């Protein structure tokens, strides 16, 4: 009876980036906060085991991973290091576009970098004036013969300045239909008048570099452009329906290390002459984090194996797994510190850096907002 | 890739019950709780189509439904009618012991009965000073001969009076150990000094005969003992372990029907000029209503494929899939109610019936406390 | 130092209001609740003690109660008696429009007759069409000479048939400007044209009479005019700014009485061998239900504080006091029957019916829906 | 009707400590935490306002100022700088043992050079193995001729290393009963044997020292005695009663800044052509922050009241008011990171530090689990 569980190699796999995770990943990630640095160690540990960009297709070199297993290995990442985990999360966010509507040459071209590791992608969504109203982004692309210029910003940039690669999508017509005037183009780092901002100075995920993308009369070739004219932001929002899954495999991730940090502790930790976990009114908050861990996870789960057969209700399954897991995972950190006391309010335990990590979940990948009318929407129509 | 849902039979077997539900029971559903009587009309109906037992094995002639497909059973009836999903539920209930621990001779005599409709079971384990701790019932089994009497009283039993068979535990050793000092019997509703105690007056599921068993002097045979001497609260455990599962299955379908109600009555509901639907408060009250039933459903769900398994940690995933599926349905039918504003504080409006429905859900099938109590003991261990 | 407490006379008021509810009004509560019928035992004692009408001003031989001892004296009835609560209650708020707006002569005639107890007061402002949105209502009153002539029905009309007086907004001028085109009059039980409409059958104040108000052309005299023509929803409003405080003070009175019997009842009930009061976990859920109950508590009388003075931001007080108070309310008595286990689900224990009775303070005096738009509008503006 | 309010007095103190923090405090509020630097800047404004310390009798040279005058000068501070908050937070707590147990002659040797800013207290109850379960304390104070010789250690001990003197408590009979073997001392920061633990590395409170306190056989005058030997953990004990009040306070103040920045913000930012404030679904987030924030202020006023008359259930609204603070500033600062967006992520705006540093009012001056423990004891006995 095999219903409602992941197959024998999805747990194969699991606990191969489980290893891979607590060797090579997680004694870093105190030193990749604390230093606001790129996981570099991870990249390579995850590199070398092929679990970088494990959903590229083996057409392209690529691992062929299902959208569960790259949620599960996203989950077993975020576990011990939430910037690692966004090494396979960004690689996944930045390639989709071209997976789900690049000509075969533009596929040929980047997806096989990706696969072998020599590239990372980003994504090039928000600006400054357009973060959830993603409509109305001014970022411009103009034909120049058979070439594009592209003008403006892009914010909140996950691995720029690590990325060899930039999916960006740019208004293509200004005069054209709202939602449908405007394209992707894959940008490289070292296209003329394409610059970086200062690193942002954030509350988490310190380790991730997170940058303003800058467009000065930016010259690129006709064939960097992902699908057809006008058709980028629907492509934007297909590749959303498909990646707010793996950030609700993150906040999962997250939740599942603060809470077995906080396990661990309270068996061990005594105070008026027993064990932490003996008290009951604790006995019930550990309930309430593994119940609410586990309804999130099982949610992902679901939501993940639409995403793999592209079920019609994907929308609504993958907002609420995203805004459901992300909501648990900020409660389930907040009291994983807790737990912990005194101790758990220092940078010497993980749990307050895991509590700092949950609250992005809660804000990018369209923030639980945009998923809570994301879902209405898909309930009334 | 069939990962993460219900089999195509699944979702036929819930097509087929919604039918019956929505045409047979759901007109009913008002009086049932009006007159606080039994659910006559839906007894019919499920024994009609053989929804009223569909666990029995097939050898007994029963349909031999998985534990999913019960679940899903439960879940439609509940949408429509919670006293009527307790038909099935308690069934299952009753019989569980039997299937779990019973020899082919007790199994022969009680489960065709069931399967053909002619009976109904109930479960007597609670008692007035032994409610959550059910080890130290008081009710005693003492062996005369070949017979067995039984003397003492049990609480809060679910569709006494109206079931002719009630599987009964009670003490065979008041000096055995603790916990291991109890053994199961069959009991009929005309065996000698056996009577019913008064109805209860109750806030929900009013329909559903809640009634107290008196035991007189009870002298039955010694073919009545289900499983071994002493080992009767080992099943009646193991039976709560599978059990629980269909309550989270039960409080998933009386929040669905609420959610339904409120849904289609707040797209209808003009006020300042447009429909409630089109308040984004309200939008974000249906995505958190629909958001968290999702989550609790398919938490139900991997408890079901659990059961049916019989996996290890059904335990932590059965109490988890109870607790968090009823705390939701109390939440979602109080939500469900104030969406419909002063009509949903009448009793000409379902919803209010699916609130002070739901709110059984919390206490009955080990208390939500219980249920705390049972996670962290499983996440401890 | 006698900052942030009510007066030594206030104390003395709710100690003599105490006793009266305690000895006169809670045993008649369940029959009251059983057979949704006035509490007339509960009338007569508050009529015998001066507690039936207390804010009226002794210039018309009332108590003259400041707005902080009217609120104590309907959180003590409250405690035993959610339905006698709306003696005082909705005396108060049927008689607001004549006390903040009405002539000397409109006054004289009715405020006597209040402060005697010969007549009880309604207020008729809701509609089937308009509940939320007032402004939108289609009662309409005409002149004929020097009569008025109303036509049209108001919905949900507390204490309807009971009381003597109906205090009724309705539409002077159908092309006057919104919200400045409805008037006040006071309609008496035998005005030609006025009936009710069959009572409401509700979840909860059952005995609280609740009825339609239908007006065919009935014919009242020019001198039954409450204020200016056309101010009528101004007085509704300023109305609502006082009410919205003594419906906070009902649900702080329902949440008070429903912790009360908790903790008395989890004191005595033993289970595994310790009183429920002993486990760690309901200690929690006790510390959490006294703590925000207390919080409500002290919210309600600073805005009582407020109505009294007449503070600029009672708008905002009040909205947050009422709405806090009954999400407040519907907790706890929500926890208070999990508390009792079994019982707690029984009619036989009043927790129950004090669950039932918290969800209509979240719906009237303006649902707490409402109430987040005046408090977001308070806070922006 | 000069009811449930704070006094004319306490509104210009209000208006005077918020000028300070504005003009003074707040524009270092960033560095301090991003350096982790004490806030001198604060310290200086304070100390010419008379703000470092008001609680200090005027015989000292103190202000004088009310237990509600207290709360809200640190309320007024913490609303821009926590780490500045906790300046006559711990010189209160610091204080307060020789305020309720000290001889006139200790009085009178450190109270003048709190009053006049030239010394600041510290309080060292916690150990490394004694957290919540302070009577179980190892740290031991043995008599040798007139001078104690103090051995051990404190943990966490907030304004170490900036603090001239140390209240402390120790063993005085490792044979005594359980709670009554306890003696307070005063301490000097150049006492021989003294010295300090590296700085804790915390998540918030970042500008606030702090360290433990290394005991090496310290000799220290008979006269640095603070009240009776052994009544120095009922001295604790009290001066938690009062305290706590402050910690809630602080919440509150936090919460108010986070508040204050969430709703200026939401007024200015557009997205799909609207401020975001016009969006209901943030309009109901605002109105649940203001709503919760305010019940969290009046109940801490109620408290501080309490404190100041010292009424006999202290303990229970001092805990209910600190539990219920800073529960509401951790889902408030929560939320206002939320409200802004990326940028709330962000340390070029202030709600991440807010978040970080509300979540330490749920953990010091008794743990919120502890505070529960405390009410439900109140509530039961
Ligand atoms: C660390 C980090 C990493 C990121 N990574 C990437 C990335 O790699 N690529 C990329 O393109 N983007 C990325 N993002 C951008 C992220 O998706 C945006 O921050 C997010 O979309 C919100 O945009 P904003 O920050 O401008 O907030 P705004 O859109 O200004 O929203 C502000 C507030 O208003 C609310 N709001 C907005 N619209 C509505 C509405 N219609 N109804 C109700 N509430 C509403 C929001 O929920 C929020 O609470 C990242 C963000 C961060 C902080
Ligand atoms: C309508 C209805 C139908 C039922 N149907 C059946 C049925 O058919 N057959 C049957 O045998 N039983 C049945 N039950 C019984 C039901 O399972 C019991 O009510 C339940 O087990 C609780 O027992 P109690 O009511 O005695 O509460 P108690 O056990 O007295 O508990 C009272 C309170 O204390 C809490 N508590 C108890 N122990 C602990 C602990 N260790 N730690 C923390 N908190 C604790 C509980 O959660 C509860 O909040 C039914 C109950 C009802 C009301
Ligand atoms: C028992 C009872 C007693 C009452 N007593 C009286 C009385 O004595 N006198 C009297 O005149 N009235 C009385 N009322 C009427 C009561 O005030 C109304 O029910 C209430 O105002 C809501 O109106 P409605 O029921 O038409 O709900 P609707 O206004 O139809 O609202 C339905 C739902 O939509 C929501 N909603 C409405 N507008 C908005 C909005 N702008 N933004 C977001 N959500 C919105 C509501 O909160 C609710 O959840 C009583 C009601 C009841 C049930
Ligand atoms: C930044 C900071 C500043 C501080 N400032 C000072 C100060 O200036 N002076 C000073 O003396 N102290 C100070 N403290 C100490 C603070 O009061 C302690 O951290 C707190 O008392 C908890 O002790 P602990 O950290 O050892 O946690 P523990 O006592 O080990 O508790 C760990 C967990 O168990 C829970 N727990 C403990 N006992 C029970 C129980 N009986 N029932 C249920 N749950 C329980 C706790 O709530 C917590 O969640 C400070 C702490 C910090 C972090």
């Amino acid at each position: 009876f095999d219903l409602y569980r992941p197959t024998e190699e999805h747990e194969a796999l699991r606990e191969a980036i489980r290893s891979v995770a607590e060797d090579k990943i997680a004694p870093h990630a105190a030193d990749v906060d604390e230093q606001s640095r790129f996981p570099q160690e991870a990249y390579e540990a995850l590199r070398a085991s092929d679990f970088h960009a494990p959903h590229v297709a083996e057409e392209y070199g690529g691992v062929g991973a299902d959208a569960l297993a790259t949620c599960i290995v996203i989950e077993e990442i975020a576990r011990v290091c939430a910037s690692s985990s966004l090494i396979p999360a960004v690689n996944k966010l930045g390639s989709m576009p071209l997976i789900l509507s690049g000509s075969d040459e533009v596929k040929q071209r980047y997806l096989p970098e990706l696969a072998s590791g020599e590239a990372m992608f980003s994504y090039g969504l928000s600006e400054r004036e357009a973060g959830s109203d993603t409509a109305s982004m001014r970022t411009r692309a103009v034909r120049d013969g058979d070439d594009w210029i592209l003008n403006g910003q892009k914010s909140w940039i996950t691995n720029a300045g690590i990325s060899k690669y930039y999916t960006v999508m740019a208004v293509t017509d200004p005069d054209g239909p709202r939602g449908r005037n405007i394209s992707a183009f894959v940008v490289h780092i070292d296209d003329p008048g394409f610059s970086f901002g200062e690193p942002e100075r954030k509350l988490g995920i310190k380790g991730s570099p997170t940058r303003e993308l800058i467009f000065d009369n930016v010259r690129i070739p006709g064939d960097r452009l992902v699908g057809k004219v006008g058709e980028g932001l629907r492509t934007a929002l297909r590749t959303l329906d498909h990646t707010r899954v793996t950030i609700g495999a993150q906040a999962v991730g997250i939740a599942q290390g603060a809470l077995d940090y906080a396990l661990g502790y309270v068996k061990e930790r005594k105070q008026f002459g027993k064990a932490i976990a003996d008290f009951q009114g604790i006995q019930f908050m550990l309930a309430d984090m593994a119940m609410k861990l586990e309804a999130a996870r099982q949610m992902v789960y679901v939501a993940a194996a639409k995403s793999e057969r592209d079920d019609a209700d994907l929308s609504f399954y993958g907002a609420a797994a995203k805004c459901f897991a992300s909501d648990v995972a900020m409660e389930i950190t907040t009291d994983a510190v807790q737990l912990l006391g005194g101790y758990g309010y220092t940078r010497d335990y993980p749990v307050e850096r895991m509590m700092r990590d949950a609250k992005i979940t809660q804000i990018y990948e369209g923030t639980n907002q945009i998923q809570r009318v994301v879902m209405a929407r898909q309930l009334l129509k």
